[PDB]
């Protein structure tokens, strides 16, 4: 699904996004979009 080291994540308050786990990297739109 995701490019290499990435993954989906959620705050708290219900908003989703995507972290890189292998550089510890986030964005809120998908990564390689
Ligand atoms: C959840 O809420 C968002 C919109 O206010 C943003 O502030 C962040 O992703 C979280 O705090």
């Amino acid at each position: 699904k995701l490019p290499p080291g990435w993954e989906k994540r959620m705050f708290a308050n219900g908003t989703v996004y995507y972290f890189n786990h292998i550089t510890n990297a986030s964005q809120f739109e998908r990564p390689s979009g």
